């Protein structure tokens, strides 16, 4: 069977959560890096803020399962959840140097 329904919101949560840079990220990503950069930072969020939806709708004792998508598998969420940090999170690490900084792992 899919994921508990607690687990729905779960990755969700887990997803959204990181999807949104901090504060200084943001002044650079927006106010420095170049369009190709800005472009790309809402286009990537942009699947995964339409993704996170799709969580947060079957549970029908939670949020609103009515009017909704043509009911879509619980599993279909999760699966785009992970694939939207693996550009956020590439982007955590990028943006990071782009913006001036150098790591040591």
């Amino acid at each position: 069977d899919n994921v508990t329904s607690s687990q729905l919101l779960s990755v969700r949560h887990q997803l959204a959560e990181s999807a949104g840079l901090p504060r200084d990220q943001h002044e650079f990503v927006s106010s420095q890096a170049p369009q190709s950069l800005r472009n790309r930072y809402n286009n990537l969020y942009s699947h995964t803020q339409r993704t996170l939806d799709m969580a947060d709708m079957q549970h029908r004792y939670m949020t609103g399962a009515s009017g909704i998508n043509p009911g879509m598998l619980p599993h279909e969420n999760v699966d785009d959840m992970r694939s939207a940090i693996t550009d956020w999170s590439d982007m955590r690490e990028a943006l990071q140097h782009a913006m001036g900084i150098h790591a040591d792992i």
